[PDB]
This record gives structure tokens, C-alpha cells and sequence, in this order.
């Protein structure tokens, strides 16, 4: 009430941790995974916090560097998430905020939220006029096989609650994914949601041949089937498939998301919180997957996602992964197959002996 | 006919340079272009050369690091820009090659084809299987007045030979931009075309109105008149328009003009060099304008620009502004509105103590 709080400063680091779990792609294991944390200092003894996953070491330091020079211009602003981004908006009309740039722009996003929630002691779904109602979740692995894993998917369902997995494919053949997945519909019954996700590995033509094969296995979705940009060829797959098309971890901002809608891509939308606009363009886009019926689940950032389903009209599933674990001091639970949101803000605090050990720079 | 040429490693440098002459917009003047040269030595004495022109000095250290990050991944590898540019895009599937990556991308392509023609003692454009035809153009300029302007207008037109002008409008009201165009048309007669650049300022219904306004001026084109991701608000525009679209300066690689030209977003395009995925996206592009009967234009980047149009079934215009003179070894060169491709390569050398000078790090 007194007045609005404003920024002072901002400040990023990398690491690169450790993860819980290594899943393992069809070349080798991923066990590390590249983050930037981001710290939004404010006059009023908060400072707002969030993580982006950089994909590659490669992008760490050009994510630091923009974060921090985007920060600085913005220091002695009234923290306004909505005014904000309208600025962050006009200040790269020019040199366009699709790619790192717009990872910048969402971490800032979230930072801001996070500030807000802080300041009021309360968790952002609350800010948002929600509440932390926990939402159905999945559990993300890499290309998965059904003897030499049983072990792990046991312990997901039965010890964690897990009532849906999602494995990779793409990488071979049609024969090996179609191995792979009557192995693991054999093995975990009928009562196991299983999503498949091609990681934009096939062209169109050969996604819908694939697809036609695979239907028979009662998969929940097919993701990606073909590289992110191809609107018209994932439509295309869309309109062939007998099994839903999901799609939306890799496209930009609410606009790129009401072109993706108009083109009719997929059936449902996967945003993540990085490439959509932070929590500020989340909330557009819900808007439009209500207007458009489509059923809307989140990619990584599990944490701050956990925060925006509870408002997103048609949510559906939060997806986990978990790559921030070792460098929170409050990592994600897991409860009977959901995920509740965590305040105050986004339940973001850094570990920091444990930041400082995996810091790269 | 020995053996292809391999990359032996690859180097980039900032710099902010003066213009030739400063342009000014609403609120003022840009005499600084804040560019990025790369060089890719290859292991038979010629050194590969490109530039980025980088919009904000803020993407000057990404792009460096991007760039060289980049080519270190690709040194022993053979100097073959088809299978290059397959390998970047293998690389950034998954974090994405929109934005500063995609220029990196781009930019490395660009120094790949340059090194093939300075190897062979030929222009590119003659390795694309066409001739330094000269090329009409353009020359562009930021808000532009009849009265405190005719002075630079009158040179362009009577001793470089320019029969097209471009300005800018959108800052302020109708009544500016009409006022401004009505001047212009007044001062430069009939005979010289004349186009708009909104530079993305309006939205769909505000562009609809003052293009009615304007069509009684005789325009060539209104380029971006909405955000350059709005497509579906730029087919409505174009829709509605009687005078004809221009954009693209903004979309990202072949499938970006795919999805847009899907979309009927603009009559007319003009990829940027360093957005549409250098040399080996330009001629993609190049076919589909071909199909779909779209002239197409070029922005920025005019040095090699002029390469890449004469083998462009849809040929244009090659827009005329002039960012990195003052630091090539043979600035660009207008003979009667015409600009004329320049080899061997793309004609692109360095002139190291004017690098020296400007150099930021
Ligand atoms: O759907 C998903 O989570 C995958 O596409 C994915 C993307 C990026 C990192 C890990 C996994
Ligand atoms: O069409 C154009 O050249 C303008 O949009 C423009 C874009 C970027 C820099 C200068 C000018
Ligand atoms: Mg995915
Ligand atoms: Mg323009």
C-alpha cells in the first residue's frame, strides 16, 4: 500500500549440475544440465528469484550477459510485470526476442513475479487469484526400454504415484519404436497414460506413417513429430493422426502461439515458461487455448509451472524433469502422481554452497 | 579439384562504426552501427569474410561468443555450406535457431560462400550460376522532410541515380506521416518511387487506416506495418490494402517465409541475409517467392545482397544503407541507381586499422 516497490539491481550466474536422474538418449546419457540463475534485487529486502535451462553450456554465457545488461536498464523501475514486458517488448521490436534473447526476457518475467509474491508473503497463484491445488503430473524420461528399466518405472508409479510416462523416439526406425512401446505398454498395463515425444525427428509424411502404427498402443499424445517452426507440416500430421498432437515447448510468446493456433498445429500445447513470455505471457496464451479448446500442459520449469496451472483454464498435465533440484534449497515434491505449488512467490532460494559449487563462469 | 578446403578455425570481432550519414528517426539521430566481423580460415590460404550488423550494442558479446563457439565445433570440417548449415541445424534444434543463434548461423554461411569464391578468384554469384547484373535499388532513409531534407534528396536522386526512396513513419499520428508524404511526393515528382517502412509500429486496424489515407500518394510499398509475428495481422492488412506489403527483414530462415507466405502475410519480402540463414537460405527462399510470384528484395547486408539477387527468379529491389563502409576495404558502390555484385567472394575485406580504431570489446 505505502508504494510500489522498484528494482535496484540484477544478477546471473551459471552452473552446470548434476542430475537426479541421467536419462539417456539413444547416443549416451545426459547427467549435467546447463542453468542460469537469476536474482532481481529490490528496495524493499526482496530479491525475486528464477532459473532458465540453457539446452547447452554454449549459451550461458550470452544468457548472463543479456540478463544483466537487460537488468541494468531497468533499474530504478516500479516493479509492474505487465509494464515491464511491454518495455522489454519495444526496447527489441528490432532485433527480435525469439531465441536467447527471449529466454532473458521470460527468466526477467518470472523474477519480477516471484518479487511480487515475496513482498506480499504469498505464493504467485494466489497473486494470480488461484490456489495451489495440486495438478496432475508425468514423468519425463529419455528413450526408455522395457526390461532394461523396469526398475525405474516401477518406482514411479507405485512409490510416487506416477499415472503417466513419457518416453523418446525418433532416433531409429519405426520397427525400434514400435518395440519399445509395445514393451512398455506390456508391461505397465492399460491403466498408464504413455506420451511419445519424436523431438521434431521425423518430416511430415513419415510422422504420419509411423503414428498409424502406433496407434494401437493407446498413447496419450504423439509430441513433436516434426521440427517446431513447421506449422503447416505439423497441422498436416494433425489432421492424418488418429492419436493427439502435442506441440509448444519450443515457440515464442503469446503471438507465436496464436500463429501456432491459427494454423491449427496440435491438438494440445505444451508452453514453456522460457520461451512464452514468463508467467505474463503464460496467462495470454491460456487465454487463447480456452477460446480455442485445447487442453494445455507445461514443459520443464516445474517449479514456477506448478503456479500458473492452477489458473489455466484447460490445464492438463505439468510435465517433470528435474534439472534445478541440486541447486534449491526446497527441491520438487511429488505426491501421488500431482504437483502442488510451493510460495512464497515461486518457491525459488538458491542452495547457495550448493550454487557455488556447480557455478561455471 | 585436388580436395575441398576445411576449416582451420574461425574469429569475430565487434566494432561500432560511424555511418557514412547518420539517419535520424523521431527521437534522434543513429551515427553508430555496432557490427560484428567474422573470418573463417581455411587450411588453403584464403580466409572466409562476413559481417552482421548487430542492431544494439548489447548483442555485440553474445554474438562473438556465439559465432566462435560455433566455428570451433567446425574446424577440420570440409568446406561444404550445404552440409554445414544441415549440421547447424542438427546442433540447435532443440534450444532454437531464431535470434542472435540464427544470425551466427547465417553469418557463418555467408563467410563459408566467400571463402569458395575468393578459392576459385570468383564472385559468388557467379559460383550460384548467374552474373554481377547490376540491380536496381533503393536508398533508405529514417523520417525524412520535404524542406530540411531536399537538400540530401536531390543529390541521391541527380548523382547516384536513385529513382526510390524509402522512409519511415508510424512514431507519431496520420496526420505526420501524411504530411510528410505529401511533401515528398510534392518535392521529388511522378517519377521517383516512394515507400513507407512502418517499422512494425501500428496494429492491423490503425495500419488499415492511414494506408487508405496514403494510397493517393502513389507508394511502391508500406513495409511491416504491424509486429513482424503477427502474420495473421499482416495477411489482414494486406487483405484490405490497395497499395502493395512489404516484410520479412524479420522472419527466421526458409521455413519462417514458408509459414508467412502460408499465411499470404505480404505482396512483397525482403529477407535479411543474416535472418533467412545466409546464402543457402536466401536461394530456398528464392523458390518459394518463384511459386507463390513474389518480388523479392533484400535488406541491409547490400554488399552481398547484390551475390544473391541476380540469381533470384523474383528480383526486386536491393535496399541501399550503408552500415559497414568504414570499416570494408572497397566501401559499396551505386553507379545510376544500380548496385553491381563485387568479387572475388563477396568482395568483403577488411580494412584492419580502420577495424583498429573501431573495435569494442
Ligand atoms: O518434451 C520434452 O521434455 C523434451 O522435448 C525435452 C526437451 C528439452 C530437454 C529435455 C527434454
Ligand atoms: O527497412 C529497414 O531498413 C528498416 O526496418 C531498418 C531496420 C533496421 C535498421 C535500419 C532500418
Ligand atoms: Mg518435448
Ligand atoms: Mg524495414
Amino acid at each position: 500500500m505505502m508504494t510500489t516497490a522498484a528494482i535496484t539491481g540484477v544478477t546471473a550466474r551459471a552452473v552446470i549440475t548434476p542430475m537426479k536422474r541421467p536419462l539417456r538418449n539413444a547416443f549416451g546419457v545426459i547427467d549435467s544440465g546447463p542453468l542460469v540463475l537469476i536474482d532481481v534485487t529490490t528496495d524493499q529486502g526482496v530479491t525475486g528469484h528464477s532459473y532458465l535451462f540453457a539446452y547447452t553450456r554454449l549459451a550461458l554465457k550470452p544468457l548472463v550477459h543479456l540478463v544483466e545488461d537487460i537488468g541494468r536498464e531497468l533499474a530504478g523501475k516500479a516493479l509492474v510485470p505487465v509494464d515491464l514486458m511491454k518495455a522489454m517488448d519495444a526496447k527489441f521490436r528490432l532485433l527480435g526476442w525469439q531465441g536467447l534473447v527471449g529466454m532473458a526476457v521470460s527468466g526477467l518475467d518470472m523474477a519480477f513475479w516471484d518479487a511480487l509474491g515475496q513482498l506480499a508473503g504469498k505464493p504467485v497463484v494466489e497473486l494470480l487469484g488461484g490456489s495451489a491445488r495440486p495438478i496432475p503430473a508425468y514423468d519425463s524420461y529419455g528413450v526408455l526400454d522395457a526390461r532394461d528399466d523396469e526398475r525405474t518405472l516401477r518406482t514411479a508409479c507405485d512409490e510416487h504415484g506416477f499415472r503417466a510416462i513419457k518416453s523418446k523416439g525418433g532416433h531409429g526406425d519405426l520397427a525400434t519404436d514400435e518395440a519399445m512401446i509395445k514393451g512398455l505398454r506390456a508391461l505397465l498395463g492399460p491403466d498408464i497414460a504413455l506420451m511419445l515425444d519424436f523431438n521434431q525427428s521425423l518430416d511430415p509424411a513419415e510422422a504420419t506413417r509411423r503414428i498409424a502404427r502406433l496407434a494401437d498402443y493407446d498413447l496419450t499424445w504423439i509430441e513433436e513429430p516434426v521440427p517446431q517452426e513447421n506449422l503447416s507440416g505439423h497441422a498436416a500430421v494433425r489432421e492424418r493422426s488418429e492419436i493427439p498432437i502435442q506441440a509448444g515447448e519450443n515457440w515464442w510468446f503469446p503471438r507465436g502461439f496464436a500463429e501456432a493456433i491459427a494454423a491449427g498445429a496440435s491438438d494440445f500445447i505444451m508452453p514453456d515458461l522460457m520461451k512464452v513470455g514468463g508467467i505474463t505471457g503464460w496467462l495470454n496464451v491460456a487465454g487463447q487455448a480456452d477460446a480455442a479448446s485445447i487442453p494445455m500442459s507445461s514443459h520443464i520449469l516445474p517449479e514456477a509451472s506448478a503456479h500458473v496451472l492452477p489458473v489455466t483454464p484447460t490445464a492438463h498435465f505439468l510435465e517433470v524433469l528435474d534439472f534445478a533440484g541440486a541447486i534449491l534449497t526446497e527441491p520438487l515434491r511429488v505426491i501421488d502422481g500431482k504437483v502442488t505449488a510451493k510460495g512464497p512467490g515461486l518457491g525459488l532460494a538458491w542452495n547457495e554452497s550448493a550454487v557455488a559449487k556447480y557455478q561455471v563462469t
